[PDB]
């Protein structure tokens, strides 16, 4: 077969019922997640190859970066609650991994302020039980797959992308192989 279990993807032995159709996990501490966002734009190219009848979900993980890792998962919840993912994703990556100016929750907050979210607005969201449940949603989804590594993408709670099984001599070719695989899996 052109697409094969163990090549472009693997099959979960305990599939997750009711999961999001297309679910990616990332960490702002994760070097490959940095590439996936700024250099490869994986999420955008996957969306361009799915129909407008499929929802895409992106969740942060706790297991990288200790205390600041958990702050960033809550900050991602704030970003999702306020709908400002596209405004804060790049400054958070660059602040953690490029300039290394994100060292505390206050520094994360500064990113949002500089991106234009009001201080009262950030703080009220940060402390809300709506954000508390968005944090719980991110944890529950990663725990359903005993997630131990990022970047990760899962399709219909049944299949996990296997980027190590694709060709990386060319960055655009890799991105389109990856996105075509998500499409094939979504249609499965
Ligand atoms: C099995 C399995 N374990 C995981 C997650 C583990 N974990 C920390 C990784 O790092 C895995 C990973 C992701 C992408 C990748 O391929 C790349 C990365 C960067 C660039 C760039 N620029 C290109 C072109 C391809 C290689 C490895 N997932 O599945």
């Amino acid at each position: 077969a052109q697409y094969e279990d163990g090549k472009q993807y693997t099959t979960l032995e305990k599939p997750v019922a009711g999961a999001p159709q297309v679910l990616e996990f990332f960490s702002f501490f994760c070097p490959h997640c940095y590439q996936f966002e700024e250099v490869l734009h994986i999420s955008d190219n996957v969306k361009k190859k799915l129909p407008e009848g499929v929802k895409m979900t992106k969740y942060h993980v706790n297991f990288m970066g200790g205390d600041l890792g958990k702050d960033l998962t809550q900050a991602w919840a704030v970003a999702m609650a306020l709908g400002v993912e596209d405004k804060v994703t790049v400054p958070l990556f660059e602040g953690v991994q490029k300039t290394q100016t994100i060292r505390s929750a206050s520094d994360i907050r500064d990113v949002f302020i500089n991106a234009g979210i009001k201080g009262e607005e950030y703080d009220a969201a940060w402390n809300s039980f709506v954000v508390k449940s968005l944090v719980a949603q991110q944890e529950k989804a990663a725990a359903d797959v005993q997630l131990r590594g990022v970047p990760a993408m899962f399709v219909n709670g049944k299949y996990q992308l296997n980027p190590q099984g694709m060709d990386t001599s060319n960055m655009d070719v890799f991105v389109q192989q990856y996105a075509d695989t998500v499409k094939y899996l979504s249609e499965k």
